[PDB]
This record gives C-alpha cells, sequence and structure tokens, in this order.
C-alpha cells in the first residue's frame, strides 16, 4: 500500500521544467461567524472543467503570513501535480484559508498563546458554516468526507486534528504537520480544548496522518505526544518524524507529500 517517506523528493516538491502547475485567485467574502470580510485563496486543478467534480483539501496556515502562508514553497502547488503525472494522486481543488477567524469584537494580535488561539479554535465555525457554503456554491466539487481532506501546519495542524476529530463525519482526510500544543491539556500551559480520553471520533478518518522534524524548537514533542494519545484510544492514523528537520518545509513538504499520496482514494 502506501510507502511512507520520512523525507520529500526535491522532485516532487518543485516545479519541473514543462509541466503546468495550478495558479492560486485570491476570493474576497462574506464572513457571518467573524462579520467582516475575508479571504482566502483558491486553486482550481489545470484544465478545470466545470462539467466535472472535484475533491477538496483545505489546508490552514500557522502563525505566519495568512491565507497566502502555504504559498511561500513551491510544494503546495507542486506536490498535486508531481504526484498526479504518475497516477499517484487525484485532480483536486486546494483551499488556503484566513485561520484566524475570532468571534465579533474579539481580535487579538497574533500571540502564542490561549487568547489568541481561540480564534483559531473558532475556525471550526468558519469552515462548516461559511466557506464550506461558499466552495459548493461557486465550484464545481464533490462533497462528503470521502472528498474533503483538511491539513495544516503548527497551529493550522493542531485545527485540522481538532476540527478532524470532532467533525469526523465531514472531514475523511485529516494531516497536522507539526501540530502546536493544546488540543490536550499540557504544559506555556494548555489546559486543553479536550481531555486526552476525549481525543478521538465516534467514525475513524479514512486518513489521519501526523508529522514533525526531529528538532523542531516550536512545538518540540507535543505532535509525539497526539500520536501517543491517539495510539491509547486506537484512533488509527499514520505518525513519522523527519530525521534532523525543524519547525519548517523540509517537515511540512514531507508531511504534504505523504498526505496527498492517500487523499480521495489515490492508493485505489
Amino acid at each position: 500500500k502506501l510507502q511512507i517517506s520520512n523525507t520529500c523528493p526535491d522532485k516532487y516538491r518543485t516545479k519541473q521544467e514543462g509541466v503546468e502547475y495550478p495558479t492560486a485567485k485570491k476570493i474576497t467574502y462574506y464572513s457571518k461567524v467573524t462579520e467582516t470580510e475575508r479571504k482566502m485563496n483558491v486553486i482550481l486543478p489545470v484544465g478545470y472543467d466545470e462539467n466535472k467534480k472535484y475533491p477538496v483539501v483545505y489546508y490552514l496556515h500557522g502563525l505566519m503570513s495568512y491565507e497566502d502562508s502555504m504559498l511561500e514553497d513551491d510544494s503546495t502547488l507542486a506536490i498535486p501535480t508531481n504526484l498526479l503525472k504518475e497516477g499517484r494522486a487525484k485532480e483536486m481543488i486546494i483551499v488556503l484559508p484566513d485561520v484566524y477567524a475570532p468571534k465579533p469584537g474579539t481580535a487579538v494580535t497574533p500571540d502564542f498563546n490561549p487568547e489568541y488561539y481561540k480564534g483559531y479554535d473558532n475556525f471550526i465555525n468558519e469552515l462548516i458554516e461559511v466557506i464550506m457554503p461558499y466552495m459548493e456554491e461557486h465550484y464545481s466539487i464533490l462533497t462528503g468526507r470521502e472528498n474533503t481532506a483538511l491539513c495544516g501546519f503548527s497551529m493550522g495542524a493542531r485545527t485540522s486534528l481538532y476540527i478532524g476529530y470532532m467533525r469526523s463525519d465531514l472531514i475523511g482526510y485529516v494531516g497536522a504537520f507539526a501540530p502546536a500544543p493544546g488540543i490536550t491539556p499540557g504544559e506555556g500551559k494548555h489546559e486543553g480544548l479536550i481531555s486526552e480520553d476525549e481525543f478521538r471520533a465516534e467514525i475513524q478518518p479514512i486518513v489521519s496522518l501526523i508529522d514533525c522534524g526531529t528538532n523542531d524548537s516550536v512545538v518540540g514533542q507535543f505532535p509525539k505526544s497526539y500520536h501517543e494519545i491517539l495510539t491509547r484510544n486506537n484512533q488509527e492514523h499514520i505518525w513519522f518524524e523527519v530525521p534532523g528537520a525543524d519547525h519548517d518545509w523540509n517537515a511540512i513538504s514531507a508531511g504534504f507529500y505523504n498526505f496527498i499520496q492517500t487523499t480521495f482514494g489515490a492508493l485505489n
């Protein structure tokens, strides 16, 4: 079945000569959840045909530079196309949200702190009440958990795990690349979104995947702790480490490379 690569080969995370890659279009929309105008990038597949329907991956940034964050390295645009060429991924639509979606009147400046993190926690409502309906009503998409993936980096990865397990009925594929502390209680001090024994779902993700560099200076051993908790709870998932990598694009690209090989039935 799947052969997990601890490191992403350069050929897949970089744009190859003579290959066409998809492009991002920035969408401005209104959110009834934040009561503000917001933005997201939508990346349609090459040769997008409105007479076909496509599965969707939502890819969540961490504390970086909002919806453009995951375009800073070419792995996001390159990996799905490069796999597709070898028959190793499905055609898909990629959405890059602005994940910081605080309730009205509660926005604070970015801080590695639970108060700022509340706006990431609220993204569950932005995704389900605003962005998913936006995508269904503006693009030719396949709906349902078998056609819906959610992945992210750092605070975006914590948020992907949280939404992926709390709403596994909507999300079939969950990818967490170096997830941040605080889904569960841990030591600043995180009181936890949920208890360790609560970190599970009544319906399993089709694929759940977590990676981390072995030298991550920002989230440390918290991804491994999530691996350990999910194991204790028999929530099957893929866990792997990226040798020598820090909180960086080597860890992210290895995560996205392995994740996209699994999404939407690509392994058959």
